[PDB]
This record gives structure tokens, sequence and C-alpha cells, in this order.
């Protein structure tokens, strides 16, 4: 009938979450729901049956949906795109301890660094590539099961939302220009009206191509021969080949044309111009910054939050994305909106964070780690071998 | 939490820059910082711990930015590229000085001549191809390991950002003219009303292509054989090939159209030609002078400014863009505002240069070498084998 939370705790509600009311009882339990019908806890193996006893389930008369809060945006002083990302990253109360945290309640071992006994605490920050890496410092020494291999948290693949009436551009500039193609002309008009119906036009396109084929045959043949000084012989022979091919192909093109109106009784000059260059010019807009999250290390024996529990201590690798949906496994909003159905709890639980943390530090800790971050933004564009033209009309000559 | 430059010079902002704080003290040295933290110098290896010493770091509470300043720009008189050119080099005072001072903090060695005994004197200035070079006399003799060896500092690829409402050019004129095609034709009116639903167009297109393909084989055959006069044999075989083939293609098309207006129980003729000719014609304009410097010569061994800091006197070669953004590599402002970050110092340690020479000379010998140009430029286009074209609508005849 209606969807149920299982953190918030009918013989069909009662089956639509069944895995999860049995393994929160005692083995041999029985407990009671509407209309007659009971739970067998486990080694009954969650039968669900009509009977009684002595204990039952029961739902709050005014449960809640147990949602993410959303925050207020935070302010990052403007710049450019790496200096907005070293403000972000070295911020440790709005960005390091609760990703941490977050890694923590997953189950990876080990977040912190040798100064500290606490979470998030003596993390070092470095610049790796185009992204940055957050990993506890391993100075020193420490005590404990493998305690040098650090969780590592990872930040990379930044994307901005603009805000529509804020984009500006500047001067644009060009280097080491060569020519393509030029054409000249003239379009006359000897008549006592306007002409407008004239056209020329320059076209230029460039493209690449690639092929690949597999063929394989078989051949008889079957000879005989007499020797009567005179050898008379005879050849008679067949074959079969099969073959098949697979390719592909890429092309570019770009045109420009003219089309004057022309007085009565006049003609007008008419050029166009086709170069390539290199193409640079300075941008500044507003912005929203989205990225994508990695947690890397291995996984704790006593208990961890990924769906098949594994307790070998495996190493382990998952990326979510901190922005805007783009698929189900990267995405917490919705893996924490779907928990009451059992089907799709394929990457991490969260019904097991909620039972081992409580729904209060859950929530809050989520709501910070995705806190929407606003900026402003200047940069330069640059590009090598692109397109540059040219289109005239010139002024009209009296015939 | 905030960027740090280390010549200005929190236990994060101390990690951020934890090489240059670590390089500037003594072995066995411990200096404190905020909140209990302490650094370790050498030998312990730059460790960051709870502590206590009778030495400590601080920032200024008033630091500055240390920005390149820009400078008014400088008038060159005008004439065409290279009497620009010519002039640009040539001006010791505001070129081939700031210029040789730029090579010589960064580490190149004997930069000037013969004849005096100061960076940047008895410079020599000679034309090379499209390009300039500038290196000190050699006459005579010096004294010094390798001081025949002298640095060499060489200008090209000179570019032009124009203002837009200054360009204008010339006469077109053709000569070597060669007809492709011609056609003529009418467009008759007998109706009681105007039509302009008529067209002629012509079209005229060439295009290259080219082809490389690599192929691989096998076949393996038996034969048996009875000579029981008359010899019989049977011959079985299979075989197996592999092939792949890449290529690419370029097409140039160039078209011309007609389209009149004719009036009611008339007509009117019409006429369309192409010819392929050389082009040329003068212009003017007033614009930027930009261009790419490239520094040649081996480094010292007593210091120089390259980030692995080499020992071995290596000859080197680095190339600068002065003006508009292209690279990273290339460009002095990138490299000198991102000083503040070490995972991006790849090519010169631009904080060594501010230690070895302080940073109101650094800064006022950028900022003559960045300095904006401005010139007048006259000229003369030139091209082989274009296009040129004539299209006319002629007066009308009453039917």
């Amino acid at each position: 009938a209606e969807p149920v939370y299982p953190d918030q705790l009918n013989r069909e509600e009662a089956q639509s979450v069944k895995s999860n009311i049995v393994g929160m009882m005692g083995q041999w339990q029985i407990s009671g729901l509407a209309n007659g019908w009971v739970i067998m806890g486990p080694g009954y193996n969650g039968e669900i049956k009509p009977g009684t006893a002595s204990n039952t389930w029961c739902y709050p008369t005014n449960p809640v949906t147990g949602e993410i809060p959303t925050l207020s945006a935070l302010d990052i002083p403007d710049g450019d795109e790496v200096d907005v990302q070293w403000r972000l990253v070295h911020d440790s109360a709005n960005f390091i301890k609760p990703t941490s945290y977050l890694a923590h309640y997953l189950g990876y071992a080990w977040v912190g660094g040798n100064h500290s006994q606490y979470v998030g605490e003596d993390m070092d920050v470095t610049r790796d590539g185009d992204g940055w890496v957050i990993r506890g410092n391993n100075d020193g020494g420490c005590d404990g099961y493998r305690c040098g291999d650090k969780t590592a948290i990872k930040v990379s693949n930044f994307a901005y939302n603009l805000d529509p009436d804020s984009f500006k551009h500047g001067d644009v500039t060009q280097s080491d220009r060569q020519l393509v193609k030029t054409v000249v002309g003239w379009a006359v008009n000897d008549s006592d009206t306007p002409q407008s119906g004239y056209d020329v036009t320059l076209r230029y396109d460039t493209a690449t191509n690639w092929s690949k084929t597999n063929t394989y045959g078989l051949s008889e043949a079957v000879t005989t021969k007499n020797k009567f000084e005179t050898e008379l012989s005879i050849e008679i022979a067949a074959n079969q080949s099969w073959a098949s091919q697979n390719g592909g192909s890429t092309t570019t093109s770009l045109s420009q044309s003219v089309r004057p109106t022309v007085p009565a009784r006049s003609k007008i000059p008419v050029k166009i111009e086709l170069y390539k260059a290199d193409i640079s010019y300075p941008y500044e807009f507003k912005a929203d910054v989205s990225y994508d999250l990695t947690l890397s290390g291995f996984l704790r024996w006593g208990g961890n939050a990924w769906y098949t529990h594994p307790d070998n201590r495996p190493n382990w690798n998952h990326t979510f994305v901190i922005g805007p949906y783009k698929d189900k496994a990267s995405s917490i909003r919705y893996q924490w909106d779907k928990r009451y159905i059992p089907g799709e709890v394929k990457w991490w639980d969260w019904n097991w964070t909620i039972q081992q943390n409580g729904l209060s530090t859950m929530q809050n800790n989520l709501a910070r780690v995705l806190r929407p971050v606003r900026a402003g933004i200047t940069g330069d564009f640059s590009a090598e071998s692109q397109f540059a033209g040219n289109i005239e009309i010139g002024a009209p000559v009296p015939l």
C-alpha cells in the first residue's frame, strides 16, 4: 500500500521489506502484524503465516520521509579555475571533514593522519595532474593492522553551470595565419530596377577514412596423368571464399557566400578570403562548481556498507558525482531515496549506515557533502589551426 | 585557507608550501606555528607535529600580491612590417637590455660581448631568414670557462592585433588570366506580371586523395600422389588473410548564380564567366606587435632557475610568447601568478629568482619585458592562381 522505510519501524508491507524485518529480530522469535498474520524470525527463514505470539511489529502513527536537507550555497572568492579549486580543497570545515566522515561511515579504513586520533585530522593536500589528492599524513609511525595503508580522497572533472546573463568575452586575436584560397568578382546591373539576384560561394572540405578486412578460403584439385615421349595430363579444380569488412570516416566543411543588392544601372565589386589561424581570447562568468569525488582504500573487517558486506579486507574504488544526476551508481540522492526497495540495493547499503550511526547523523553529514558552491571565474581560451574568414561588399560605380 | 606566497614569509597553510619553508631553514632546527604545531627542518624531513621551540614562522599582518605591473605602450614610427621589426630590435634601452637581464636572471651563461664587463653590453644584431638574432660580440678574446659560448636571443613569428576602424585597402589588380568556363542565356516573361522565378548556376570543383594499405597472409596445403603409366594426385588447401587501410582527401569548390527580375511581356539577357588569375593589392592599418622570444645557451653551474636545478652545464632552449596567452609553458604571467602551488612548478622556478635578486627587481624587469608596442603598418598582398568572376544582368527588351 504505502512505501515503508525500515528506520521508521500489513502482510504485504511486511513482505516488501521482508529481509530488513527478519534481519532485525532474534533467531526462533515470532512477532505479529495486522489481520491475524505473524512474521517468523531467522531459523524459520522469515516465513509469514497466520498465527499469534507475544511480540508485535508496528509503524509510527506519524512517520517521516527522512530526506536529505538542502543548505545554502558556499561562496568562494573569484579568480580563475585553478585558484577556485585551490580554495575549495583547502577548506577543512566545509570540505575535508565532511568528505572524511563519508568515507569513514561507509567502512573505509584509516581515514586520518598519524598525529591525531580523530577522523579527518592531520590530512595532507596535494596537486596531481588535473586533480587533487587528500590523504592522511604518514610521517613518523602508527599502531594498527595495515595502519600505513591510508584511504585517499580524489577530486577531479570540474564543471560549471553558468548564469545566462553573466558571460562576457574580450578581444579575439589571431596568429600564424596561412592562406587557403581567395576569390574576387563583379555584380553588374544594366536594368532599370534594383536587383538582388546574385551569388558567389567558396567552399573548402577535408576528410579522413579507415577500413579493415578478414578473408578465409578453401580449395580442392584432382590431376590425372598418362605417359603414353608424350605425357598427357588433365586438372580439375574448385574453390570457395568468404570475406568480412568494417570501416568508417569523418568530414569537416567550411563555406562562405556573398549576395549583394545592386542599384539600377550600376556595378558593385565583391571579395571572399579564407585562412587557417590560431585563435585566443579572454572571458569571464559567474557559475556553480560541480565535480567527481573518488574514494580509494581497503574496507574494514568488522563491518562496512557494501551491499555484499565482504570480510577479506579488499581494496576498493568508487566514484560519486557531486552535482546534477548522471547515473544511478554515482548518485547519493537516488540511492538514499530508494532504500525502501530491496531489489535496487546494488551499491551501498544506506539502511546499514542509519542503523550504525542514527538518522539525524547521516542526514546532516550528507547535507554538508552535497552543499552548493558559488564562485566567479576568469580565464583564457586558446586553440590551434582554426578557421578565419572575411566577406566584403564594396561601393557602387555608375555605368 | 588563504594562498601564501613564500616571498612574504596555519598547519595547513604550512603544509601547502612545505618544501619552500623547509628549504629556508637550518638542518636540525625546529620552528613554531599556530595552535601548538611546529615545523621540523631538514634532517627531520620537514615533519609537522605538535610541539614547541624557541623560533617561529609568521606572515605579515598586511602582505602583498606581488603582481607584475603594466606599463604604457611603446610607439614605433610607421612603415612596413620589416621596418617596424628593425626599429624594435635595435632599441637598446627598451628591448636589448631587458631581454638580456631576463636571460641572465634565469641562469644563462655569458650574456654580453668581449668589450664590456656588463650584462647586455656589446651586443650584435643580425637578420636571419624571417627572424632576428641578438648575441654578444666575440671579436678579440675573452677570459672564462667556455667564455666563447655566448647566449643567443632570437625573435620571430610576429603577429598583429588590428584596431577595427583602421583597416583600408587599395586597387585590386589581376594578371596571367586563364579562362575556365562561360555561360550565356535568356530569361523570357510572356505573362502579365513581373516574374522573379529564374536561376542559372555554374559550378567548378577540384579534389585530391591518397591511401595506404598493409596486408598479411598464411596458407597450408597437403598433396597425396599414387603412381598406379598412370599417376593420380589430389591436393587439399586452405588460407587466411588480414588487411588494414587508412586514407583521406581534400576538395575546393566555387559556385556562381544569377536570378533576375523580369518585367511583364519582356526578356532579359544574362552572362557568367570564371577565370583563374594572380591577385595583388596594397593595404594599411594600425595595430599591436606581438612575437615569440627564444633563449639559447648553456646554463650556469653555480645556480640557475630550471626547476630541477641541473649542475652539468647543459645546452638549453626555451620559447616564451610575448603577447596574449597561448599555453602554460610559454606564459610568464601564468607561471608567476601560480608560484604559490608547488605542483605546477614544471618549468622555471620564479621563487628562486626572487630569493636571488629581490622582489622589486624581478617585477620591474618583467614589466619592461612585457610592455605593449604600437605601430602603423603599410604593405602589399600577393597570391598566385586564385579565382576571379563576373556576373551580369542586362537591359530588358519588349516582346
